[PDB]
């Protein structure tokens, strides 16, 4: 009547490959408060902030605790999964066994194999007998469920809440263009009707690459040195006068020269979001872009947008879970890895970090 | 009679050491149209906007005519300045011989001895002996006549027009603290009961620099070593903290290093206006500020706001006319230089180009 579970701690800040160890725990099934739910993990993802966390640089984190069984208080790792209900208490009546959910808050801990909360830690996402009853034509997958939480929105607020785009005529531009946002924000782009330019780094196979995005949604895809190209500017200007709109809007998760880059390329009254570093150069905007053609630089935290906004949080995430229902919109894919007992549940973790260059990393249970 | 004018022209952009010259024409004071008239100019600054127009790398510029008697078309220099109205057309009644005026737009052309115009082409304001006879306590001077139109309104405009500033608690921090803007901002902070930050380069008369900048208003006066440095950082925002208020607005005219500085000096939801780049240095903003600090980066041009906002841009006249008569602002002091005849004027003026970094230069006649 004991279930035996782990999760990935640590006990103080710095590299996840020297940090992170596994801890066993227990919980009851036969005592469960009023209130109480247990879960059971079907998958979770490796994130950027996921690692920003552990390395002690981002600043909302979870409290150390003993409450995993150890003497020196521990913090668990990973801010959204995908979780199935194996439990309720006498009180609950928002959920039932068999049910998908995802927490409702960040620093809930999700790399690990079951968790013990009340039945408001979770939000109910519908599992695929209850879109199929529901005459839809999809379910979600399990890395549809376990990502939806972060990267999906992060793109649907960039587009939506800070400036209107007129459909069939405005632009925005991003760069970080084959990251999991900028393929959700191609595909969003595409369904509102918004026209868009992608700046990714050259490669060998870029044709293939450039076919793949403009199937996601992105109108142009471009080169980092074709953004640095003041020859090349002529041509953008080009295709922005022929829909009859104006680039409003640009999205940056890189940084560097790539930043300045795009924000050079918005007509006046342009804003810039930035959400991201990838190169960890800061933000570089020349004195007459501010002065003279009115140009804003602004932040984006989805953290913090939604601590106090559970209407927006709640309307965004029922419009995605409709795209995927219908099969209007596609996951950006990851790599999966299979936990069986063979191998302790934090060396998973451990190579979905140092394997992050490949692409999204998933650990399944 | 004739009256004989000299102007200083150039034919094309360039350096002002090597493209102005000093042209002669004549004025017609008898037959004046109906609404037009004559001017004689008392004084005009130099002004970095007055350089950079004749660089050719301000977008805003005075068209090139034949006007004053070249046979290449030449453009004037200067847009702003003190005149003395010399005679009036039939027709005008706005303005008398003997008043003071300034040119109502840009691009008028202020570095010469007279012109000839409309009276809509002017704003009059009070001479010291209308301030005598209407009662006021003080009258303005040449230098703060000839130095209305711009400064103290930049100054104005940017402490109340973009953030909501809480008499007696909030804070705002600017770079360039010795410069003709930064010593308005200061007296105006203290009308308005403003705290304040200004950041300056050091000097060996460091203390006496510091006394009259707190004189005029400044609430704590720091060198730019403090403002780079993490040790002194903690200082800052007890300051702060300990007023009750927040740091909510910077300024920053420098660029580079001293624009990283005064960002990392405010509280979430920060903002910073750009509005001059006297380092030749962009803008550089670590990427977390904007993300973990919600911090915005705007910019600041005055021509453009007031382009159309007439009603705006009397009343700020207005008030710092008020201020003046009333004995509560002071003028930012100019090195004059008086203009006799026996040096062509054009030499004065790239004198006092090249000698800006003793302070700001005004031209007397
Ligand atoms: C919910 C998810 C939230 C996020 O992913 S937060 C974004 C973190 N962005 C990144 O690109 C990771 C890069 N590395 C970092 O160190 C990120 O913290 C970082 C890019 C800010 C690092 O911040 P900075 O180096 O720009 O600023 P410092 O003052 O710390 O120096
Ligand atoms: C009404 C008055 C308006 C002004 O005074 S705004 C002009 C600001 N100019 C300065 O601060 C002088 C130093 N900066 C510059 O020269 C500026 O114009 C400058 C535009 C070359 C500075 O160059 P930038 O950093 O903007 O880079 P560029 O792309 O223009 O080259
Ligand atoms: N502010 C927020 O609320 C928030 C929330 C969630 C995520 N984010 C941010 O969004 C960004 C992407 O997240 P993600 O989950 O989509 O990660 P991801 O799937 O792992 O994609 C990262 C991409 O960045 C690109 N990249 C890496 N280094 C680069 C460099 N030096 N220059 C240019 N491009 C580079 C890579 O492109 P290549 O194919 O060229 O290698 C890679 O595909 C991150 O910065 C993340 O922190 C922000
Ligand atoms: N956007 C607008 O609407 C608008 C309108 C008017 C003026 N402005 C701008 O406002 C700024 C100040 O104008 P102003 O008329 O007051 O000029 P000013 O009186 O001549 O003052 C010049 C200032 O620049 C400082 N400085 C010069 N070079 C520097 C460097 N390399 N590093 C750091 N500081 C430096 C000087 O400091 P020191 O004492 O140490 O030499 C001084 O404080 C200018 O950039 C001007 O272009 C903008
Ligand atoms: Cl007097």
């Amino acid at each position: 009547h004991m279930i035996t579970a782990q999760a990935v701690l640590y006990t103080q800040h710095g590299e996840p490959k020297d940090v992170l160890f596994t801890q066993s725990f227990e919980i009851d099934d036969d005592n469960l408060a009023p209130n109480e739910v247990i879960v059971k993990t079907l998958g979770s993802p490796v994130n950027p902030s996921d690692i920003n966390q552990i390395q002690g640089v981002y600043p909302s984190k979870p409290a150390k605790t003993t409450g995993f069984g150890t003497t020196e208080p521990a913090a668990p790792c990973g801010n959204e999964g995908l979780f199935e209900v194996i439990k309720v208490g006498s009180n609950v009546s928002s959920l039932e066994a068999g049910d998908w959910v995802i927490p409702s808050h960040v620093n809930f801990g999700t790399w690990r194999t079951h968790a013990l909360g009340n039945d408001d830690d979770f939000i109910k996402l519908p599992n695929p007998a209850q879109s199929k009853a529901n005459g839809k034509p999809n379910g979600l997958t399990i890395n549809q469920g376990a990502t939806i939480s972060v990267n999906p929105l992060v793109a649907y607020l960039m587009l939506t809440h800070y400036v209107k785009l007129t459909p069939g005529k405005d632009w925005f531009i991003q760069n970080g263009g084959t990251s999991a946002v900028g393929k959700y924000a191609s595909q969003i782009g595409k369904l509102l009707n918004f026209n868009s330019i992608s700046v990714i780094r050259d490669r060998p196979n870029l044709d293939e690459v450039v076919a793949s995005l403009k199937e996601l949604g992105a109108t142009q895809v471009i080169t980092e040195d074709q953004n640095n190209s003041r020859e090349f500017g002529p041509t953008i200007k080009e295709w922005i006068k022929q829909s009859g709109g104006e680039a409003k809007l640009a999205l940056n998760c890189v940084g560097g020269k790539s930043s300045t880059g795009i924000a050079r390329k918005l007509n006046n009254n342009g804003l810039m979001l930035t959400y991201g570093g990838m190169s960890f150069q800061p933000v570089t905007i020349p004195t007459s872009l501010y002065i003279f053609k009115n140009f804003t630089s602004a932040g984006f935290w989805v953290t913090e947008l939604l601590k106090n906004n559970k209407e927006l949080k709640t309307s965004t995430l029922n419009q995605i879970i409709a795209w995927y229902e219908e099969g209007k919109l596609t996951d950006a894919k990851s790599i999966e890895t299979l936990y069986d007992g063979t191998k302790p549940l934090h060396e998973l973790y451990q190579d979905g970090v140092a394997n992050s260059k490949d692409g999204k990393q998933l650990i399944t249970y």
